């Protein structure tokens, strides 16, 4: 239903890996403040309340966003 994205330091805007962003999106669409997500290694804290992404050891905080996926399941 939706594909998530991820701003770098070049303010460029990445996809999520699939998998993670139906897990974003899930959590979103229940109304979760926020949904602990772990990839490669690290553990975000994503916050709906700031559409964040937060590093839970650097505390480095990126903006996120959401896009809707046309395609037909
Ligand atoms: N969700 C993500 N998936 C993959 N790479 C990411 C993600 N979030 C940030 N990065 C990248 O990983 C590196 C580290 O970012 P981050 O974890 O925010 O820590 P910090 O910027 O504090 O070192 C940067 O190159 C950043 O662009």
């Amino acid at each position: 239903g939706a594909i998530w994205q991820w701003r770098d330091d070049r303010g460029l805007w990445h996809p999520y890996n699939r998998i993670d962003s139906r897990i974003i999106e899930a959590a979103h669409q229940v109304g979760e403040d926020e949904i602990s997500l772990s990839t490669l290694g690290r553990v975000y804290t994503i916050d709906f309340n700031s559409m964040q992404q937060i590093n839970e050891d650097t505390g480095t905080a990126r903006a996120i966003q959401r896009k809707p996926n046309p395609l037909a399941n």
